[PDB]
């Protein structure tokens, strides 16, 4: 779909709580739209940008299932980007 496997291997429990806290199906993107999404903060072109992807996913989320921990991995990802500029 978009270029390849952006590396959805479940990286940090941090995401994937907030996921089976609920109903998350491994089979429908959404799954992997966490995951992977993670990984893109730090990889991100700079914090602006980075941080830009994850309010983008919080509100996707608790739209289709109203998780609470959907905060930490903001927290920690948003964090160790910061350290690094």
């Amino acid at each position: 779909g978009h270029s390849k496997m952006s590396d959805v291997k479940c990286t940090s429990v941090v995401l994937l709580s907030v996921l089976q806290q609920l109903r998350v199906e491994s089979s429908s993107k959404l799954w992997a739209q966490c995951v992977q999404l993670h990984n893109d903060i730090l990889l991100a072109k700079d914090t602006t940008e980075a941080f830009e992807k994850m309010v983008s996913l919080l509100s996707v989320l608790l739209s289709m299932q109203g998780a609470v921990d959907i905060n930490r991995l903001c927290e920690e990802m948003l964090d160790n980007r910061a350290t690094l500029q």
